């Protein structure tokens, strides 16, 4: 009977109703006529009502809803907008909003960790050199010699008629992709453009499969400046397999720290164009997507040849078998090197726990089924059997187009 | 207006224009996507669905606007106006059936859509006759292992009476027997239907792979029980190409996947019993049927045979055993010479189908969550392909269990 989306788990037969989706103040790309759930990108008074709503969220979370401190903050916000066209978050409001944005992110399977996020405030930053210092500090804290810690650094918000703080790299740590004489790519094909941009801005490039890119950092109304990360700060894990002795001879490696640098963090209508955040990897990200996507490192055939598989027919399941060993290699190598990582089984189990916590706390959890289900062994994980409702809540992270 | 659809592996983009032909709303709204939900919960109407469908039929034979087209629209007007309903010509039924398959967004096997044997069983008046028709279908579709797609269409729904229904969800299914210890012997998905069969007089077996009888219901009658002749149900014992102990697990599956509980809708008419069959994609058996925790749940058994470390998720014992179970399914079907398709072959052919449908109709409705296989998703090309989901008619439609 409840007038809210009914949500079922088909493994366990259990039912919930999502009431949180009523809080959503932003349309996705679906209509009654057609579902667009699988698209990667969907394409004055406004600020105030967004600001008012965020402040209500803040005072709810500290249980001071309706208090005069709440009403005074409301009054203080609209008087700021009244005279400057914008307003500013208090420190504890920023901390709240950043965690809430992570909590609200439908595509993230790691949200059980949402309440544990180090928020570095960098809203004082005023140069690209200073952005560099801030980022190096973030990487150091976040990496913590392999005992990885979730973190976000928040640079100054968009200002009317002032250029943006931007990190040009899509991640803080990524490998170069060098377009070759014969059309092929050495390194990571995903990163051909950013690699070419780094060179155009004066970077002397390497010639390897795994060259850490430098950072391209843009302070307001200036050309971006180039910064090389000192190698001692970028922790990497050489890949070996627990029983296949030859795997180490492949010279494969990956970096410890997954750190998104190109997303817009929106809080109460305010927009933080540079606010890089980092966690730790789920092993499928490296072992399945990064290493096996045809349009990435594409190592599946090489590994299956080493494994002596029949690569000439689909029904030998050579792709499936090779992908499994590569994944096991990612896990074993990170474990050996004492770098935090989580396999897709533990990650999804922990996300089911998170669904249950959020059901109690907020009456639902926005989630993108296609992104939550891992790219190998999907139905072997509990999330495969769990219906999910997807909607946009704010605070939010947002994809933003490349600044070039 | 028209959604951009992108393949992320290849960089190629199409636009879906077919979706403007959808007449029926799905579960999503701009506020929230419900695309992952398995089921979401007069004469003038029927006349326009009928006109539209007849328009589709004559268009498909390139006789659009001809005398036979106009006179067939008149026939339908006249029949509906006098009786509240009408009847399809056999060739139109044939067209409608193929098109309902074509339009099925959860089906990865649609490259085959133009090749479907259609049995007209609309002259059925008893559970007995239904049983005979079902037996011909099975024998025909099975064809000693060289499987052939088929559908049998029983009499349509009528305003003045109950439905023809097949109580079973599939024609061939294994029994599930609830035990004293609250565990299940056989297939846990079929405990309820096994219990109905027993209640309607079936003497039950006691194995893990006991083929269920059929419960067939003619209008307003109690369902009747019919045992499938064991020589008609082709089965495949499962063994592994290199792991010799696998055969000892005594595992087996049936050759013929035949859905018997869906409703076929054509030109506004509803066929409540219209069982259809193709051939298996190996992951349905290897991954879902055998490995789902609420199914035969054999993963831990196999992984232990393979001597894997089960104590820890990080050894990827589940992933290892799942692949070997799938391989055993493929090998066993190929050895027994029964048609089967692996998920790589199937999804590659589906990509081709998307390309064909783009040229033919300017799109293809597809449910990404159902099209992407349950193991090795991103290792298939469909993972990287955006898809657009919507309801076209003719259609297969889910219907609730008759009891
Ligand atoms: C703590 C360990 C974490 C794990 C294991 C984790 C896991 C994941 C995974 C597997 C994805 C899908 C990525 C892909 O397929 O490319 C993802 C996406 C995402 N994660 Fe988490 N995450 C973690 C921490 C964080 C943190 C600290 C934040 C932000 C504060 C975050 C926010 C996001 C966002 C916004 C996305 C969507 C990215 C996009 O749309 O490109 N995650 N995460
Ligand atoms: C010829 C070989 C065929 C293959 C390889 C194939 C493959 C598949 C697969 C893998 C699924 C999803 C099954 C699941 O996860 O439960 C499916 C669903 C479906 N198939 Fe096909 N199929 C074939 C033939 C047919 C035929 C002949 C029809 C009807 C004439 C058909 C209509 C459907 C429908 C309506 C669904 C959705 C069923 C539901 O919602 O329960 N398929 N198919
Ligand atoms: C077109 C486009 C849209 C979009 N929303 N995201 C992307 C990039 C997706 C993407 C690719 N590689 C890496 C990531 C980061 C994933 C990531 C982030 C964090 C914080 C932890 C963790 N385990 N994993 C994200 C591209
Ligand atoms: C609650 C519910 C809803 C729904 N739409 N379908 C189902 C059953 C789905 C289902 C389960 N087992 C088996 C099948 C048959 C799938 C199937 C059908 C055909 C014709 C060929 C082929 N290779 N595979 C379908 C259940
Ligand atoms: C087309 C499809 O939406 C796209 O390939 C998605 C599918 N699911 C995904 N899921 C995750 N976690 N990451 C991705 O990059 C993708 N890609
Ligand atoms: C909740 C989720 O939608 C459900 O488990 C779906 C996912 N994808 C599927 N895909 C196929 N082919 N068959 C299924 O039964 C399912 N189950
Ligand atoms: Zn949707």
């Amino acid at each position: 009977g409840p007038k809210f989306p009914r949500v079922k788990n088909w493994e366990l037969g259990s039912i919930t109703y999502d009431t949180l989706c009523a809080q959503s103040q932003q349309d996705g790309p679906c209509t009654p006529r057609r579902c667009l759930g699988s698209l990667v990108l969907p394409r004055a008074e406004q600020l105030l009502s967004q600001a008012r709503d965020f402040i209500n969220q803040y005072y709810s979370s500290i249980k001071r809803s309706g208090s005069q401190a709440h009403e005074e903050r409301l009054q203080e916000v609209e008087a700021e907008v009244a005279s400057t066209g914008t307003y500013h978050l208090r420190e504890s409001e920023l901390v709240f909003g950043a965690k809430q944005a992570w909590r609200n992110a439908p595509r993230c399977v790691g949200r059980i960790q949402w309440g544990k996020l180090q928020v570095f405030d960098a809203r004082d930053c005023s140069s690209a050199q200073e952005m560099f210092t801030y980022i190096c500090n973030h990487i150091k804290y976040a990496t913590n010699r392999g005992n990885l810690r979730s973190a976000i650094t928040v640079f100054p918000q968009r200002a009317p008629g002032r250029g943006d703080f931007r990190i040009w790299n899509s991640q803080l740590v990524r490998y170069a992709g060098y377009r070759q004489q014969d059309g092929s790519v050495r390194g990571d094909p995903a990163n051909v453009e950013i690699t070419e941009l780094c060179i155009q801005h004066g970077w002397t490039p390497g010639n390897g499969r795994f060259d850490v890119l430098p950072l391209l950092l843009q302070a307001p109304d200036e050309a971006p400046e180039l910064f090389v990360l000192p190698p001692e700060l970028v922790l990497e894990v050489p890949l070996e397999h627990p029983t296949l002795e030859w795997f180490a001879a492949l010279g494969l490696r990956w970096y410890a720290l997954p750190a998104v640098s190109n997303m817009l963090l929106e809080i109460g209508g305010l927009e933080f164009s540079a606010a890089p955040f980092s966690g730790w990897y789920m092993s499928t990200e490296i072992g399945t997507r990064d290493l096996c996507d045809p349009h990435r490192y594409n190592i599946l055939e090489d590994v299956a040849v080493c494994m002596d598989l029949d690569t000439r027919t689909t029904s030998s399941l050579w792709k499936d078998k090779a992908a499994v060993e590569i994944n096991l290699a990612v896990l074993h190598s990170f474990q050996l090197a004492k770098v935090t990582i989580v396999d897709h089984h533990a990650a999804t189990v922990s996300f089911m726990k998170h669904l249950d916590n959020e059901q109690k706390a907020r009456g639902g959890c926005p989630a993108d089924w296609a992104w939550i289900v891992p790219p190998i062994s999907g139905s072997l994980t509990p999330v495969f059997h769990q219906e999910m409702v997807n909607y946009i809540l704010s605070p939010a992270f947002r994809y933003q187009p490349d600044p070039w």
